[PDB]
């Protein structure tokens, strides 16, 4: 009821804010598209955002659009995530595919982020195609990454006496069990920067390489991103130049049917 | 500040309703372990949550879970989606792979989410590697998809007279045009459902079958999906099954020194 509104509402502050952060300007045309709301409720949720934070944005009256001002500092943690936008259009018409992967455990989670939290030490069961057996691991983690869909924990391993990574659904058990020393300083691999120049692919035509370095607002036919180098290996999944053990256990199944499952294509 | 506290709180009641949909309980020291809090605070956060719903759970002191009870119903939109315990991970140590695709525009979304309930007509101008040139379109769509990280709308073309899938970030202007006719019953593909079976990789040892059967809680070696028979190409996708035109235009790009930042990868 009024719990339900004044979440829903929330929830197009946080459009808003995001909105202003990211895009620099909102239309009020842009609430009521999204969210299927009336131009009075949107006029309303434009009112109660300023009231959180009155200099955060300014109306144009000629363009017709809600402007970040100078001064503009998000009210919300939520609009320093860029895909945030796939959220809110996830949680308020859409629909899914079927993931096959495992579900994120939020146990396993919040254990890790007690002990990157507290610099501890944690006892894992890790298991992997790789090694099918799995065994026993005493980790050190400082830090959990996000890429894309999965998960994994940068963490000291201590029998090996190295950082590694850790995919987060491999890790059947967890348990903090001790108060450990700071080691982040001394995995190089993750603080070191690695600027990343990236071209068109050889190969492709005089218009569709025109068309990639407009769309990836590339200049000279060039493009640069800032990546750790314990985090290359990840990036260079996205261009699919590697295929092994740290992708998803799905990409090991296989279809019974694969002449019959191929027929139903379109 | 207060307005601080009360969002962060509200995304802890979100945890609350979530762990409940999903894990049936919520420990206390979850709170705590996630969120960094006291325990004095996860117990006020356990009982905010209480006065929202107060028989959605029930304190079991053998256990010392909160269980969710019979009558549960969530009290929060999000705790429907499973990935959303990924998005209370990243808005609350946590770090990300740099994203090389291109961002969501929330104005297109927002006229195609305003035409699906509408039903309405829109006019695109959709670009891709495989057509360099692009062109002008008129859709009717009915449903916006996500598939894992991407977006596609599954739309009626009117000059081809088929039903199709738009990638989001290929349409580079979307325009609400018209008011249409219902046509989603004629979309057989999206409404035929189809069984795929899944099993696990000939060639597999018998170690690392027996793990993948038990990791995906197969019966007899076997895995059932209900998939649409317009979503079973993206289903494959995870599966690494097919490699063309409607995977990211990333994989269309190219390191400058594959030479050396291989060497950099560990």
């Amino acid at each position: 009821g009024r719990q339900g509104a004044r979440w829903g509402q929330e929830r197009r502050l946080e459009f808003i804010d995001y909105r202003l952060r990211w895009d620099g300007q909102i239309n009020r045309s842009s609430l009521t598209d999204f969210f299927g709301i009336s131009v009075p409720q949107a006029s309303l949720d434009i009112t109660e955002y300023a009231k959180l934070a009155e200099s955060n944005l300014e109306y144009d009256t000629r363009a017709r659009v809600y402007r970040a001002t100078e001064s503009f500092k998000a009210v919300f943690p939520s609009s320093a995530v860029e895909r945030y936008l796939d959220d809110l259009l996830r949680v308020a018409p859409v629909a899914a595919v079927p993931k096959l992967g495992r579900r994120l455990n939020a146990d396993i989670v919040g254990v890790i982020l007690r002990a990157i939290r507290e610099t501890g030490f944690i006892e894992v069961f890790y298991q992997s195609l790789t090694d099918p057996e799995g065994g026993e691991r005493m980790l050190s983690p400082h830090a959990l990454v996000h890429d894309g869909n999965r998960w994994h924990v940068r963490a000291y391993c201590h029998k090996r006496k190295a950082f590694r990574d850790f995919s987060l659904t491999r890790i059947k058990c967890c348990k903090y069990v001790g108060q450990d020393r700071d080691r982040a300083d001394e995995d190089y691999a993750w603080n070191t920067m690695v600027n990343v120049v990236l071209t068109p692919h050889p190969g492709l035509t005089p218009a569709q390489r025109k068309l990639i370095e407009n769309d990836f607002l590339m200049e000279g036919g060039e493009m640069h991103v800032e990546c750790r180098r314990a985090l290359l290996l990840y990036l260079l999944f996205q261009l699919n130049l590697n295929e092994a053990d740290q992708r998803p256990e799905v990409i090991q199944l296989a279809l019974k049917n694969r002449d019959e499952i191929k027929d139903l294509i379109q």
